[PDB]
């Protein structure tokens, strides 16, 4: 069964957001708009037996004063007096500012994802659903003591780590525009959880890593790919602006078959931030959510005929009714890989609270008309056979070869 997170109380919380505002609330009614509520598992977020036990599940990744700072801003925000000049200092420290602002909700909200994205874990864990959805998750960007990108608190980071603690090696997937850097620093030195994120990257463009790594020397310039025993098992591709669905299709899907021949995960983590499509205001890559291939779904539908459980994520993505028009494909599209039962979405919006939001058109498919990747390839490939080999793994060099 395929499971999805949602709840009254949760709804609210995850649309309290100044930067997201209404964004899961146009998610969630345009899936319902298409009868897809009644197919999927109902997973209530998770919740806590005491403040202590909150805590301690939180700073399992976080640490305490960070936490303490970010429930702080929260109680800050929720009263009429402007900051002292020691708590903007104490704020700034952690990065809770600029494009991680405090607002009246900020620890509720950021909360709410790890219960949401935790308690997805748990359904997978006790085999309740093969798969399970949380797209009020996916904030990738969190650091350890530090805000970043609009991510308070790493949800992705604590649902692997309760995956893992449940021998278990994990796959993240990271399909966003942006690197994911907080999953792959919380996870740079375990064998166990592999990371891999394809994204754009660029001089300047946030948050800089995943990438060629630059340093003083004349050399050529590398990746950095994990350390200690973690060594080779950051993966990375980035991608110059415009690419399109195939193109873009055709980049990660060798990789992908490759870490699954490789690795044979026990659960595979998949952030499907939004803002690779054409219509996002970012305007640097050009994906869709059409379904006759959008490059989001080619990528899911591969990652599911794999059969091996698994969490999808939310993340990026600020222009809200294409967001939901590309959730919702994706969400259909999991339930008939799932079930084995076909889904006829209406290429009609239908009426429902939001549909106003739809214009001009109203229909399903978002309004747009559409060497360096050989090279990153082969360097991936040979970082896939140092990780195998540092990690004693079985599998065949030469199929994973014509993978590419
Ligand atoms: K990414
Ligand atoms: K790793
Ligand atoms: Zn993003």
């Amino acid at each position: 069964s395929v499971g999805i997170v949602y709840g009254d109380q949760y709804r609210q919380l995850c649309c309290s957001s100044p930067k997201f505002g209404d964004r899961y609330a146009l998610v969630m009614d345009l899936i319902n708009a298409y009868k897809l509520i009644p197919e999927l598992s109902r997973v209530p977020p998770l919740q806590w037996d005491s403040p202590s036990r909150m805590y301690e599940a939180v700073t399992a990744f976080h640490s305490t004063e960070y936490v303490d700072a970010l429930k702080k801003l929260q109680m800050l925000h929720c009263e009429e007096k402007e900051l002292t000049a020691d708590d903007e200092l104490l704020m700034d420290s952690f990065s809770l500012n600029y494009d991680c602002p405090g607002f009246p909700s900020v620890f509720d909200y950021s909360l709410a994802a790890v219960q949401g994205s935790l308690a997805a874990a748990s359904a997978l864990i006790c085999r309740h659903c093969e798969v399970v959805i949380n797209w009020g998750g996916g904030w990738h960007h969190a650091k350890r003591s530090e805000a970043s990108g609009f991510c308070y608190l790493n949800d992705i980071v604590l649902a692997i780590h309760r995956l893992v603690s449940s021998q278990t090696r994990v796959l993240y997937v990271d399909l966003d525009l942006h690197h994911g850097d907080g999953v792959e620093e919380a996870f740079w030195y375990s064998p166990r959880v592999v990371t891999f994120s394809v994204h754009h990257a660029s001089p300047g463009f946030f948050p800089g890593t995943g990438t060629w790594n630059m340093v003083d020397n004349d050399k050529l310039p590398i990746f950095l790919n994990g350390a200690g025993r973690g060594r080779f098992s950051a993966f990375n591709l980035p991608l110059e602006e415009g690419i399109n669905d195939l193109d873009w299709s055709n980049a990660i899907g060798p990789i992908l078959d490759s870490l699954n021949i490789v690795i044979q995960p026990s659960y595979v983590v998949v952030q499907c931030g939004a803002d690779c499509l054409a219509t996002d205001p970012h305007r640097i890559f050009r994906l869709t959510n059409f379904y006759p291939l959008s490059g989001y779904l080619y990528a899911i539908k591969k990652i599911l005929s794999w059969k091996v459980p698994t969490l999808i994520l939310g993340g990026g993505g600020y222009n809200f009714p294409d967001t939901a028009r590309l959730w919702t494909r994706v969400t259909a599209l999991t339930i008939e890989e799932v079930k084995g039962k076909k889904m006829t979405i209406s290429p009609e919006i239908p009426e429902h609270s939001y549909f106003s939001r739809y214009g001009p058109d109203f229909e399903l498919d978002i309004d747009y008309f559409p060497d360096s990747i050989q090279k990153h390839h082969r360097r991936i490939l040979e970082q896939l056979r140092n990780y195998a080999d540092l990690n004693k793994l079985i599998y065949d060099y030469d199929q994973v070869y014509q993978l590419y």
